[PDB]
């Protein structure tokens, strides 16, 4: 996250780190045994860690469970990140808590102009390298189709949306893959790509989740 502010240990209790080894993709969980996160974050061997802030030291309230099983959209393609999502399951549930949370999926699709909060562990600097071991969070609002696809022209399909800022300077960066947005308390958003970070006139374009709620929930009731 670059020029957002240090969230506060474990405020965004639906925020999961993904480690291999280390850090590397965001997540949100949507109940006690799944986790949503960027298709562009796959890969075997993940461990999901829960109630996390300083991603380096033992706290106190961290969960740290193996996944079991992951599912990356049928169609999702490499090239274009169309259907940047993935599913991903814990071998054994979550103990939720205040500090342990799920996050609600969307019954409708958030409106342009709607302000939600980007959170992750990502890059804080947008020419150079800084990351941070706490959480930093980002209020963002969701930008107009128009400006989004005047933004990346031919690059924004119908399951994309543009959040962020056009003058530049606040925006998610690398590190903060597959973490969540959200707004009014739902989940509409999960990281995907961008050009550069904070860069004027390239703002940050995110999964829509509010197209994907039919197949979360066929999937995670049949796995
Ligand atoms: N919002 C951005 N600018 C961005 C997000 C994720 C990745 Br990976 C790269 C850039
Ligand atoms: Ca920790």
């Amino acid at each position: 996250i670059v020029g957002g502010y240090t969230c506060g240990a474990n405020t965004v209790p639906y925020q999961v780190s993904l480690n291999s080894g280390y850090h590397f993709c965001g997540g949100s969980l949507i109940n006690s045994q799944w986790v949503v996160s960027a298709a562009h974050c796959y890969k075997s061997g993940i461990q999901v860690r829960l109630g996390e802030d300083n991603i380096n030291v033992v706290e106190g309230n961290e969960q740290f469970i193996s996944a079991s099983k992951s599912i990356v959209h049928p169609s999702y393609n490499s090239n274009t990140l169309n259907n940047d999502i993935m599913l991903i399951k814990l071998k054994s549930a979550a103990s939720l808590n205040s500090r342990v949370a799920s996050i609600s999926l969307p019954t409708s699709c958030a409106s342009a102009g709607t302000q939600c909060l980007i959170s992750g562990w990502g890059n804080t600097k947008s020419s150079g390298t800084s990351y941070p071991d706490v959480l930093k969070c980002l209020k963002a609002p969701i930008l107009s189709d128009s400006s989004c696809k005047s933004a990346y022209p031919g690059q924004i399909t119908s399951n994309m949306f543009c959040a962020g800022y056009l003058e530049g300077g606040k925006d998610s960066c690398q590190g903060d893959s597959g973490g969540p947005v959200v707004c009014s308390g739902k989940l509409q958003g999960i990281v995907s790509w961008g050009s550069g970070c904070a860069q004027k006139n390239k703002p940050g374009v995110y999964t829509k989740v509010c197209n994907y709620v039919s197949w979360i929930k066929q999937t995670i009731a049949s796995n």
